[PDB]
């Protein structure tokens, strides 16, 4: 089972998700953020509404605050996820502009409408692997946004940290992939494997875990004698 570290953030999000308030998370990539942001939905009382994600580091500021505010009618991911749930990803690259914008929605819950306003009702999840403090120094991130939506932080642990978890996970992905190139047998991690896995940073961490081994297997390529050759690098 999963680790220590792993099992608290799971305890926490048990206790985050019943509750109407904004959180953050705080993670690299492949930590599955995005995963836990859909369990704070699942698990809250607004499990049967629906759970809209956006990234807001893939798109320009133009075209990032039509997404989110709506552009009147082209509704936005807030008024989408009325009655549900909200993941914004990347946070950190939300132009300022954006930012100021967000807040509003949090405190007032209503979107602005130039003229011809939409309440909305939408539980708010971000994500990160900014330093948004610092960011707050560096007048790239608005203090007063940051005071409003970190009702409280979730931090992934990357895998690295949970060296425990990385050869249960190896183990687990090389067996999905002997299935699916028809090995009888994952014929285990040599030694030199395991250095290989342990001393790795995994900067993707749990996608580039998975990667990594379904690609070793593959070119391994026999149940015959264990696996010695991990390819963290297909392009050598």
């Amino acid at each position: 089972g999963e680790a220590n570290s792993f099992l608290e953030v799971l305890e926490q999000v048990s206790h985050l998700a019943p509750l109407d308030k904004p959180v953050l998370i705080i993670g690299e990539r492949g930590t599955g953020k995005e995963l836990i942001a859909s369990r704070l939905h699942y698990l809250s009382s607004r499990w049967q509404g629906p759970f809209i994600s956006l990234n807001c580091a893939a798109l320009n500021e133009n075209l990032l605050d039509s997404e989110l505010f709506g552009h009147e009618r082209h509704p936005g991911r807030f008024e989408r996820a009325d009655g549900g749930t909200l993941f914004l990803d990347e946070l950190a690259t939300a132009p300022m502009m954006v930012q100021e914008k967000l807040l509003r929605v949090i405190e007032y819950g209503e979107l602005e409408r130039v003229g011809g306003p939409l309440q909305v009702n939408v539980r708010l999840v971000c994500a990160t692997n900014a330093d948004l403090p610092a960011m707050v120094n560096e007048g790239t991130f608005r203090a007063d946004l940051l005071d409003a939506l970190a009702f409280d932080v979730v931090q992934l642990p990357p895998l690295r940290e949970r060296e425990s978890d990385i050869m249960l996970m190896a183990e687990y992905f090389a067996i999905q992939m002997c299935r699916e190139i028809k090995l009888p047998l994952f014929p285990g991690f040599t030694e030199r494997a395991r250095e290989t896995l342990l001393n790795y940073r995994w900067p993707g961490n749990i996608r580039e875990l998975k990667n990594v081994v379904e690609r070793s297997v593959y070119r391994h390529g026999t149940s015959d004698y264990p696996l010695d050759d991990i390819i963290i690098d297909p392009f050598k």
